[PDB]
C-alpha cells in the first residue's frame, strides 16, 4: 500500500527517490537470453554492461528504474535481481504482455490472462518469488481483439491489486485514446495508468486531453533520435528523426499547460536488444553514450535552463513516480 | 556414425531399440512452462503424467523417443531429462525452429540461425550441457522467406554435425517438395531428411516420389485421425476425418513399393499442450487413450494382420530410426 515490489523485495515509497519509469535491462524474447546468451556476447558480459550503466545512472542521481520488460520481451527477473543488487539501484519488475505474445499466450482468454498477471503480482515471477510492481501492455494504433483482452486483463489485475498499468502506444496514431476507452469500460481509474511513448508525437491537444482526464503521460523516449543516421534505414525507423530537444520541449509544454503532476519521464533505454536488427545496440550507444543517465545529465539541466523550477523537476522525477507506483485501490 | 546424444548423455546405436521418431513431452512456447506452470496444473503434475505415459509406451516395447519440440515449442530439456530418468526411456532432444518463432529469432540471418542450431547440437541447450540429436523445422504453404532461412540453417548445421533434419509439412499441399528443393540446393543428402506429417494425405505418388529420391517419410500422425468430432470447432484442423487404419495402410503401400527402409512411424503425441485452445489435451486423450502407445499397441498389430512380417516391422521401428539418428556425412 505504502510499499512497492522490487526485485530485491518490498521497499517504502520514500526509498524510491529519483525514478525512471520506463526502462529495460534487456529487450529480448521469452526464453531467448537463456537459450542463446552468446547473442549478447555472454550473460556475464550483459550483466556487467547493465551494472556499469546502472551505476553511472546512480552516480547521476537515479535511485529506481522500472523495467517494463514483459514475459514476451524476454524479461529475466533473475538477471534484474543480479544487476540491481550489484548496482544497488532499485528495479521494479513488470507483468503484462507486449507486442510479441507466443501462441501459448495469444490463445488465452481474458480470464486466463487475468490469472497470469495476478500470479506474477501476487505470487511471484516463475519460481523466483519476485513480484511484479507494474503491468505493462502494448497495442498497435487500432487495438486488435487479442490486445483488447490483454488491456481488460490488465485493468482487472490492477483493480484487484492496486498496481498500475503502463502502455506502449503509437502516439502518431493517438493510440492512448483507444486504450483509455477500454480501461475506463472496466472501471479502472486513469490515475492508475501511464500512456507511454507519448513523446513520439507533437500533438499537444492529444496529450493535454489525456492529462486532463487524470492519465499519466509517459514522455519516455527522449534520447531516441537517428539525426545524423538518415543513411541507416533500420535505425531511422526505430529512433525517428525528431531531436531529443524536440521531445524534451513536450515536458515543458505540459508543465506550461498546468499538468506537471501527470508527467513521467524516462529514456526507454536498454543494455541488450535482440528483438530488433543485429548490432542495433552499437548504433544506439553511439547516439546516446549517456544511456539511462541521459535524463538527469542532459534533460534536467535543459529544462532548468528553460526556466522550469527545481521543485517542479523534483516533483516530476520523484513525486509523480511515487504516486504512480504506490499500490492504490 | 556411432553415438546418439540423449538428454541423459550419449548412447550407442544398439541401445536405442524401438524408437518413436516424432513425439513431444509438452507442446508449448518458449519460457511458458516456467512462467506459468499452473496452466498444466503444476510442473510436478505434468512431469508425473509424462512419466506414466512413457512407462506405458515402454511396457509396449518403446525404448527411445525423439522429442521434436524446438525452442519455440517451449522445449524444456531439464523436464525431458527428469522424465527420461524416471521412465527409463531414452529421449533425444531437438534444435531448430517450428512455426512460432519470436522476434529475436524472426529477425536473424541464415548465418545467425546456423550458429544457434550449432550451439544446441555442439555445445548444449541453455546451460544444461544437453546436446540436441536432431534438427526440427517447419513450413507452411510454399515456404515463407523466413522459413527458407530456417531450412537452409538447418541444412548447414546438419552438414557440419551429421545430425539429421526432420520436418513439419502440410502434406495436403505437397509441402515436402519445396522443402526437398531447398535442402538439395544446400547439398544436403536426402538420407539425412525426414519429411514429416506425411500420413495426412492420400496422395501416394507424392510420398513414393520422395522416398524414391531417398527421403525418409514420416508417417507420424496416425492416431490424430479422430472420427466423431465434427461438432468441435477445433478438432478437425488438429485432428482428422479419416480413420487411423486408412493412414496405417500408407505404411503397407510404401513397403509394397519397396521403400520399407524409407519409413519412420510415430504418434506425434504429447502430455501437455498450451499452444492451442484450452482443454485440448482432454479432447486428445479421450480420442486416443493409448497416447504414445498407439503405434506399438494398435498400428503394429494391424500391419501384422495385413501380412507385414516381423522382420519388416522391426526394420521400420528399430533399424530405420537408428540409421537416421546416427550422425553421418557419408550419404
Ligand atoms: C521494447 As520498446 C522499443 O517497445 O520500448
Ligand atoms: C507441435 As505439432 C501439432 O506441429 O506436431
Ligand atoms: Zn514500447
Ligand atoms: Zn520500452
Ligand atoms: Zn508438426
Ligand atoms: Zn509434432
Amino acid at each position: 500500500g505504502d510499499r512497492i515490489n522490487t526485485v530485491r523485495g518490498p521497499i517504502t515509497i520514500s526509498e524510491a527517490g529519483f525514478t525512471l519509469t520506463h526502462e529495460h535491462i534487456c529487450g529480448s524474447s521469452a526464453g531467448f537470453l537463456r537459450a542463446w546468451p552468446e547473442f549478447f556476447g555472454s550473460r556475464k558480459a550483459l550483466a556487467e554492461k547493465a551494472v556499469r550503466g546502472l551505476r553511472r545512472a546512480r552516480a547521476a542521481g537515479v535511485r529506481t528504474i522500472v523495467d517494463v520488460s514483459t514475459f514476451d520481451l524476454g524479461r529475466d527477473v533473475s538477471l534484474l535481481a543480479e544487476v540491481s543488487r550489484a548496482a544497488d539501484v532499485h528495479i521494479v519488475a513488470a507483468t503484462g504482455l507486449w507486442l510479441d505474445p507466443p501462441l501459448s499466450m495469444r490463445l488465452r482468454s481474458v480470464e486466463e490472462l487475468t490469472q497470469f498477471f495476478l500470479r506474477e503480482i501476487q505470487y511471484g515471477i516463475e519460481d523466483t518469488g519476485i513480484r511484479a510492481g507494474i503491468i505493462k501492455v502494448a497495442t498497435t494504433g487500432k487495438v486488435t481483439p487479442f490486445q483488447e483482452l490483454v488491456l481488460r486483463a490488465a485493468a482487472r489485475a490492477s483493480l484487484a491489486t492496486g498496481v498500475p498499468v503502463t502502455t506502449h502506444t503509437a502516439a502518431s496514431q493517438r493510440g492512448g485514446e483507444q486504450q483509455a476507452a477500454i480501461f475506463e469500460s472496466e472501471g479502472l481509474s486513469p490515475s492508475r495508468v501511464c500512456i507511454g511513448h507519448s513523446d513520439e508525437t507533437d500533438d499537444l491537444s492529444y496529450l493535454t486531453a489525456l492529462a486532463a482526464r487524470g492519465y499519466l503521460i509517459g514522455l519516455d523516449r527522449i534520447p531516441h533520435s537517428a539525426i545524423g543516421l538518415e543513411d541507416n534505414a533500420s535505425a531511422s525507423a526505430l529512433l525517428g528523426i525528431r531531436s531529443w530537444q524536440t521531445r524534451a520541449l513536450l515536458i515543458k509544454a505540459l508543465i506550461d499547460q498546468g499538468y506537471m503532476k501527470q508527467i513521467l519521464v524516462s529514456n526507454d533505454w536498454l543494455f541488450g536488444f535482440s528483438s530488433y536488427v543485429t548490432n542495433i545496440m552499437d548504433v544506439m550507444d553511439s547516439v546516446n553514450p549517456d544511456g539511462m543517465a541521459f535524463i538527469p545529465l542532459r534533460v534536467i539541466p535543459f529544462l532548468r535552463e528553460k526556466g522550469i523550477p527545481q521543485e517542479t523537476l523534483a516533483g516530476i522525477t520523484v513525486t509523480n513516480p511515487a504516486r504512480f507506483l504506490s499500490p492504490t485501490l
